[PDB]
């Protein structure tokens, strides 16, 4: 059936906008997956899992009796897809079990270890996610082997259809670097937003890059691709040491014997994919990567035989029974169980990214630390594995259950405890008036209130106006956040905030996160008086104020909002269009499309542009609230060029006379362009729209304000 | 930017089934069309709509100083979608304005006559639709012009994204027959259900089949394609006649000038197409379908001269500027004014298609009826017009305003009035229990009620249990129907209500209608008493019984279910999966993923199956309300392989034993197959889902009783 997307490949797509509705979710509309949570029996569950590691299934048996590999294996592919750049992928979501992830090639088999789960899952129902059960089994599998877990968080709900992901350009799995549609150029850089070599891979191509088995070369790409997943070198040698500590890869026979991913499969293989004609196809017969490596002797217990293997032999090129390329001790004795026949035994085995452990020199300094002190192994694995697979969770206050870890740790953007009675609603009156008072503009409120609270994104639930980080390194310097503008602004909260707090009896106070919030909810509610119109912004108290030293720096990096339609700021030229960097921004703040077409059309007659641009400010009236910018936007009396200088700027001028009215952006233009968000804008633009467009508006700018706010939750 | 439906291109899509949701709506939750409809000035908007008839715009001069041909054409391109195989396309959702018939070769230059209302649009907001707009627009020129409409009903809710249709396979606008993608076979058969000839035309080529201007073969596709659209050779005649007694073709020039359609437009474009490099692009110069004819010699004014000179000149075959094939009249003098020049003056033309209504043997018997008596002519287009741009707005009951047809007509498959008192609960209760008195079966309850029920489509809001007609022909005789046992049922039925009604006080009566969906009612509460659970299942009464006279069976056999899903039948062997074909019948029922997984999940073990037919009733404890279906399903104790005499029969045999369990067809399966269904019946296959499943359950069941209740909106 030819599609709009066939007629127009390149036209904007809003469907990333409106997935996940209540049309497809299950659950009721007032389903509460944390009230849900907080009542299940965890130690039960975790009894129930702890018993499936050694019970064995004929249609996938456990190598050595023990699915504990396999299932750790399932918790890191889960979380391991997750990138910094742009918070998407992780396991907080459980896309696992979503197209395209339930059928990547590095996912092969794992289709096996979710339906291991099935009956624990349906003994649980909705009071455990798959979400939480895929990392909580991970948990088990460690405890169950010796292994003491650093603790686990519930909370992760459940979605009901595939999150929409740039996981790069390729059209063929696997494919090597160099291509048509390369995810790099230049000296091995790797296009961002993507974290891993290849598609269809977590991070590295275990044979080496591009299936170079050279150890040295395979340690750069490890470093690039776990240094993209938010891990450092400590993390990085812990994760992958630790993991590999346990079970075994498999690679029995050629890969030619494996069959269709699941999403490829028949309608009989009942969501199971990669049926092997290979003898049994499974167990001792088992193909998932092809190669055919066990890393201990003991891989179904904890050990530090992972690092005495590693630098205790010298290793030799060898190859898999597929043929992919893998490294053997050939002086070793026969130490290694095989995982079905007590008779034989087996040499030690390692993977060519095991080896840059070793052979990469900043590597080798961690892994000989951790070689020869295994308790600071064991210590590094479970704080990495608990960042690993709770890295996308959100702020702590989204922790549920009773094993939460109290050790507030640096990568959670942590937030200091209230301790003190909050302002209430005459109070908030009270400093809205004071902030009027001050002289600091709509524009000024507006602004800084948007750059503090729309760092928020939801694909990681990290950013937002909480912790008053806009006032610390970096983000008081980022160029969209108009640093010199900023400072002046804060300054005069700073003096509102003191002058307040000063003043107070009996503990309350008020937090600059707060009242940064609170003086552009001010501002919103001026511009509405500056257009004839009373109204009150919610605004809901209890954010607490971060130290610098409660601020990761490096981390924060991948906040800054290089792309911001919504103040009509590019910080260079990119290849992808500036209105489809728009959609991906309202994505990331959990936007709809009429959201985003409200909101953006609000903030232009604000004053909310970067340096005060006039693109798109289609009003006589800045700093009042109207509807404005659809009305003159969708004014056929206005015709519009791109300018001879800038291609992505355009003119509007008069019809009749030729005379110039307006200048706008790509970003502007599109809502006069493209034939869904016309239609939006259409209902906004009309005359009976002055009402509905001020209260849609207050409601997603309050919508904004809120993103991070668990607290409230 | 690869995608799912890239790598998996043939995987099922779901996506139209959460189409249309709250997240694409700018309108409030409550926002109700038909309240601010009641409220519009009607007879204001159509002042103004008289008044733009003669405004002109430099933009996009109106022909001979009047907009009203280019209207007219608009609405009957709005309108000219519809397909009665699935009730899809029409004007009753304004598509015309979104993608891709916003941008169809055939809606040329509509793009300018839907900008020429914005003002209007704007001016009314949200209490007119655009949808209403363009029919009520078309409906103004044809008075403005002089002539007397048969009347117009509002209630045409806006929509806010395209509607995924298939409208071919064609990979190329205007793709003449016999190509890869072909949608004919045969002796010029056109593929159901599609109802035009070419990939972006509304019906037929105006130059003739496949650009060849025979007008004899030309009536073949004519009479196909309109019949399609659920028109008779009468309405033909008179639609085709009266819209060209208006207005011209545009094709001044060759169409190499003419540039990107709306949806390929730069964004400066805002939102329109077709942009000419002809001279001055527009009015006299301007170009849109190639063609360059105009019928009459009064454009703007009701005549008789279509007819006049279709009879009354020999017709010699042409070219356009553009050259395109068309017709000028032998010998004429030069009678057409120029639209405008008013010193030229002009031959009179046709296309080859409007020498169809005298050419085939057929239509020129009712041309030439029309052209002796043209108060028949204008009786009939008058009427046809209302059936036109009416014909997919359902029951009568959704009509609004104050220019609503008195007259009932057999198209709109008509309810009589409820002129008595409806049963109370009481008498439902006592229904109920004579129903289940009678020895009815749970199977033969929920059968019955389904099949009544389940014709509706919202496409076109045909069909649905008002109307009891599934007692009459053709209904009562479809396969699918079951029409023995069905036979068997009403007669039970029949008796209880003629008992019923003969001991009732005063006028209180049930109608067949409403006790065949309370019988359905009375069987799941059986069910549901049968598995241990107290239930009750809503009805609302108030439905009427139609006559067979009511009731044109030519026109109903559009609605038989030649496949449906949720009684596992497909009537014969299609190419579409039978997975395609049930969300597709999901679709038209208005259902949602979740509703339509718990519905069949709920009528397998209520024996709904027609035949009786074991495949997917996966409970040892049929006719009990369970979730049995899912729990059943989802157990990885059994494997599932296809059947060596039937590839879509699989047999689901103990993992261990071998034993024969179930027997189940992809329509089963998919459920446990596809990624996103079978997360759904995990949600009802869990062990604390077992109310959940039986209140949704409860609750789509109604929702399907109830789906043509325009009468309780
Ligand atoms: C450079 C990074 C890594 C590479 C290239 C990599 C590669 C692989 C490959 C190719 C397999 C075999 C798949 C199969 O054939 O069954 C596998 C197994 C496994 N990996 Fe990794 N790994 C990486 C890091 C990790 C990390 C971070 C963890 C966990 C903290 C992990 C835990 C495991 C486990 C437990 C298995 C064994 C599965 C079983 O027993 O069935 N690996 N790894
Ligand atoms: C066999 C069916 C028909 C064919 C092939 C057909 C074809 C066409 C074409 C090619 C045009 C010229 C478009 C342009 O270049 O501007 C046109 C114009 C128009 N048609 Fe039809 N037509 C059909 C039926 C109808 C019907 C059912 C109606 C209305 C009841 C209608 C009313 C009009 C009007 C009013 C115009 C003039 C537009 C203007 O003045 O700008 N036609 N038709
Ligand atoms: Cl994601
Ligand atoms: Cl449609
Ligand atoms: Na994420
Ligand atoms: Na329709």
């Amino acid at each position: 059936g030819t599609s709009n997307r066939d007629w127009w490949p390149n036209q904007l797509d809003l469907s990333i906008l409106h997935r996940h509705s209540s049309l497809s979710d299950p659950m009721g509309k007032d389903f509460n997956y944390a009230q849900a949570f907080e009542k299940l029996d965890l130690a039960a569950v975790k009894r129930d899992l702890h018993a499936l590691m050694t019970t064995s299934q004929d249609w996938w048996p456990a190598d050595f009796g023990h699915y504990g590999g396999l299932f750790i294996r399932m918790a890191w592919h889960s979380a391991g897809t997750y990138r910094t750049a742009d918070g998407r992928g992780g396991a907080g979501e459980g896309q696992q079990r979503f197209a395209p992830l339930n059928s990547w090639p590095d996912n092969a088999n794992l289709d096996k270890a979710r339906r291991l789960l099935w009956p624990i899952k349906q003994k649980y129902g909705r009071a455990i996610s798959w979400a939480d059960l895929l990392i909580l089994t991970g948990n088990v599998a460690l405890e169950s082997m010796g292994f003491k877990t650093f603790g686990f968080a519930g909370g992760r709900a459940d979605t009901w259809e595939p999150e929409d992901v740039y996981w790069g350009s390729e059209k063929i799995w696997l494919e090597l670097s160099g291509g048509p549609n390369s995810r790099y150029s230049g000296d091995r850089q790797l296009e961002n937003p993507l974290a891993a070599v290849q598609m269809g891979l977590i991070y590295v191509d275990p044979e080496g890059p591009d299936g170079n088995p050279d150890p040295v070369a395979a340690a750069r790409d490890i470093r690039d691709t776990f240094a993209r997943m938010a891990m450092n070198d400590e993390e990085t040698v812990a994760l992958i040491a630790g993991g590999h500590t346990f079970g075994k890869t498999h690679g029995a026979g050629p890969a030619s014997n494996v069959g269709a991913e699941p999403e490829a499969a028949g309608i009989e293989a009942q969501g199971l994919g990669w049926k092997s004609a290979y003898r049994t196809g499974k167990g001792a017969d088992a193909i998932t990567s092809g190669l055919e490596v066990t890393w201990t002797t003991t891989p179904t217990q904890w050990s530090h035989n992972f690092f005495e293997n590693l630098f205790g032999y010298e290793w030799e090129l060898t190859k898999s029974p597929a043929g992919a390329h893998q490294w053997v001790a050939k002086g070793a004795d026969a130490v290694i169980p095989d995982a079905f026949d007590p008779s034989k035994k087996h040499r030690p085995t390692m993977l060519t990214t095991d080896l840059s452990l070793r052979f990469d020199p900043a590597y080798e300094k961690i892994s000989r630390r951790f070689h020869e002190n295994p308790e600071q192994f064991a210590d590094a694995f479970a704080r990495a594995w608990f960042k690993l697979t709770h890295r996308d969770m959100g702020p702590r206050a989204r922790y549920l259950g009773p094993e939460v870890p109290a050790e507030v740790l640096l990568w959670q953007d942590p937030i200091p405890a209230v301790d003190h009675p909050l302002i209430d609603a005459a109070d908030a009156a009270e400093l809205k008036a004071k902030v009027l008072a001050s002289g600091l503009t709509v524009s000024q409120l507006v602004s800084t209130a948007w750059a503090a609270a729309s760092t928020f994104r939801g694909s990681d639930k990290r950013g937002g106006a909480n912790g008053a980080r806009i006032r610390l390194a970096p983000q008081k310097d980022w160029e969209a956040n108009q640093p010199e503008q900023l400072a002046a602004v804060l300054e005069t909260l700073e003096a509102i905030r003191t002058a307040f707090n000063g003043a107070q009896r009996g503990g309350k106070q008020v937090s600059l996160a707060d009242l940064i919030v609170l003086a552009g909810c001010a501002g919103v509610e001026q511009a509405a008086k500056n257009a004839g119109h009373a109204v009150t912004v919610p605004f809901a108290p209890g954010r607490a104020d971060a130290s610098q030293e409660q601020t990761d720096v490096e981390s924060m990096a991948v906040l800054e909002p290089v792309a911001d339609g919504f103040r009509n700021y590019l910080k260079g030229k990119y290849r992808v269009p500036a209105e489809v960097l728009l959609v991906d921004k309202a994505q990331l703040l959990t936007l709809s499309a009429p959201e985003m077409t409200v909101l953006l059309g609000g903030l232009r007659v604000l004053g909310a542009n970067v340096g005060q641009s006039r693109h798109g400010v289609f009003t006589a009236r800045e700093q009042a609230l109207t509807n404005d910018f659809f009305v003159n936007l969708l004014d056929m009396g206005t015709e519009w060029k791109p300018t001879a200088a800038d291609a992505d700027v355009f003119e509007g001028r008069d019809r009749a006379t030729g005379e110039l009215k307006w200048t706008g952006t790509r970003v502007d233009l599109v809502f006069g362009s493209h034939s869904q968000l016309r239609a939006l804008a259409e209902v906004y633009g009309s005359a009976d729209a002055q009402e509905k467009f001020v209260r849609d508006f207050v409601a997603v700018w309050n919508k904004v304000m809120n993103l991070d706010r668990f607290d409230l939750a």
